[PDB]
């Protein structure tokens, strides 16, 4: 009844080092199961002190939700990025007129960089399956 509206960013290798180079965040992976979004967020190490969040919305932007991201330790990951976990739980229902979407904000070092996918957020859409 939901699906991903948007390719896994990291499968594009190009594009994906191109956003992450230019915003110094991107969503890495997401996938829908159940009534839970999950994925991964990859960061610019630019700093120890790092908040990461996914700012989501249920009902075609008149609400938004700010969920904090959680830093996952990776032995293979480099000394130039970090990646942060996200799970987030849907609501119950969600009426087939209202647009699912959601960004990414990444705070260190007193500013605050986005990950909205060149301005049209990730989108989660309903089907008839
Ligand atoms: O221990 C040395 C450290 O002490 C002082 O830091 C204090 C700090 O100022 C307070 O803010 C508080 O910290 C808490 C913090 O506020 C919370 O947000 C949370 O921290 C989370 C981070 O926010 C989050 O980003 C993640 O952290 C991981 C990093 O993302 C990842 O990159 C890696 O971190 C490595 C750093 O990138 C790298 O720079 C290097 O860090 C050194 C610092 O650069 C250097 O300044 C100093 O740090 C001092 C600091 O200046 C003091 O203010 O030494 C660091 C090396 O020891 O090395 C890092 C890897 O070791 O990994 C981290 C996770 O380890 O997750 C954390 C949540 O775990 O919690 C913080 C409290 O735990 O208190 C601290 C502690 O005194």
């Amino acid at each position: 009844n939901l699906i991903l509206d948007f390719p896994q960013p990291s499968t594009d290798y190009l594009s994906f080092r191109s956003h992450f180079q230019k915003n110094f965040v991107c969503l890495e992976n997401c996938s829908l199961q159940e009534r839970t979004v999950t994925g991964t967020v990859k960061v610019k190490n630019v700093s120890f002190e790092k908040k990461v969040q996914i700012r989501i919305t249920f009902d075609s932007w008149k609400n938004y939700t700010d969920v904090d991201c959680v830093y996952m330790k990776n032995v293979y990951g480099g000394t130039d990025s970090d990646t942060f976990s996200f799970a987030i739980d849907l609501p119950p229902v969600i009426p087939t007129e209202q647009k699912i979407e959601f960004c990414i904000s990444y705070h260190a070092n007193g500013q605050v960089f986005w990950d909205n996918n060149d301005g049209q957020n990730y989108r989660i859409v309903h089907v008839q399956w």
